[PDB]
């Protein structure tokens, strides 16, 4: 049954979408996950985490709810050298309660240049190591695209025994022509199948 | 007992940056050791060190972040997030019974200014009938709040005894070492927590 997902991602740019449009996508994806009775773990990634929070708080507070209901589990990363020493252990810890991991975007500024986000790759590896189903949203580009290609290349390793609907939905995760609503509905239906 | 840890900083009064970070780290670690839980809003200059101190204790004692000894509520940044900040603060402080205030400064209009968000969290704490622990020795908003409470002491700590009054005074003693200031804070919280 629908349980807890890890929502992985970071961004300073959003492939073919303007920032405000990608923010709406992340906000509405997070809201729809809540409305479908999922819980979310988020590491508050730059360019992503704030909009996850925004979508969840909209749904909670329209219902006089509370962040203490643990629909959204927040694990912001400690910044600086001491913090970085714990990031691997912290990731392995925070992913434990999740069973499905979703990957979005994955890019950051390093030395004044936009580069791929290795932390999203690390979260993919950790997720797979505990036998989570992984959901790389290739249409969002960057690491998520690399991960989508990796999974596509060894599909039966990641989704053994998948049915035709799963295969179609997986392909649509990489369809850059889909609207926000169409891409969200693809992700949600795929994650529901993987949770059931 | 669950405490709200309020604070933000881009500078740290008289202290060397790493020493102030270590103070925040060690305060958080010793709160965990003395069996408190912490709610943190992940304030700039503060939140990372709260996390560092808690993780150090948890991960040397076979612990997990899921035991909710440290409850994290990072703030959504941007215009939409700002619209929810007051409701988010009132929400996250609800489960706490005591609030601690550290530092409280930020950049505004190119300048280091006192952090109004820490003042807002003080007012919410008071409105929810939390006890307040303003660590005046850390300067900035926390010192303003220490002075305010000191001037209206019986409003905030009715019926306090000599020991409580001594500890409250020591919260503003800038001569104390890191460990002495931490011990003052936690012994005061222990009184306020029953
Ligand atoms: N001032 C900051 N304040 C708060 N948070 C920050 C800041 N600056 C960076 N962050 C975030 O720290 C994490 C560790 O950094 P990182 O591993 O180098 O980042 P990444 O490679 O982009 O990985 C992305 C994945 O890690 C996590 O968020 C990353 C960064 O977004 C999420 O779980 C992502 O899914
Ligand atoms: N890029 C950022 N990433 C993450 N977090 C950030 C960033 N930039 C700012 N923050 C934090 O947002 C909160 C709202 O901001 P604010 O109200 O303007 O801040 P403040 O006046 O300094 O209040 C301080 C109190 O608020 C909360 O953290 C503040 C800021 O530190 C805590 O609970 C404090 O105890």
């Amino acid at each position: 049954s629908n349980a807890t997902v890890f929502l992985s991602g970071s961004a300073v740019e959003y492939n073919h979408w303007e920032t405000e449009h990608a923010e709406q996508f992340i906000h509405q994806l997070s809201k729809e996950l809540i409305r479908k009775d999922f819980n979310i773990v988020s590491g508050f990634g730059l360019g992503v985490g704030s909009f996850v929070i925004n979508g969840v708080l909209e749904e909670l507070y329209m219902n006089q709810g509370t962040i203490d209901d643990d629909r959204l589990i927040l694990r912001p990363f400690p910044q600086g050298k001491k913090g970085e020493e714990q990031w691997d252990k912290y990731r392995r810890d925070m992913i434990t309660r999740t069973g499905v991991s979703i990957f979005l975007y994955g890019n950051k500024i390093d030395k004044g240049q936009v580069v791929k986000a290795k932390g999203v790759q690390s979260e993919f590896n950790i997720s797979f190591e505990q036998n989570n189903y992984v959901v790389p949203v290739g249409a969002t580009g960057y690491i998520a695209k690399d991960l989508w290609n990796k999974v596509n290349e060894e599909f039966e390793t990641y989704y053994p025994g998948a049915d035709a609907r799963m295969k179609k939905l997986f392909g649509e995760l990489n369809n850059e022509a889909l609207s926000i609503e169409e891409l969200i509905n693809t992700i949600i239906e795929f994650v529901e199948i993987l949770s059931n």
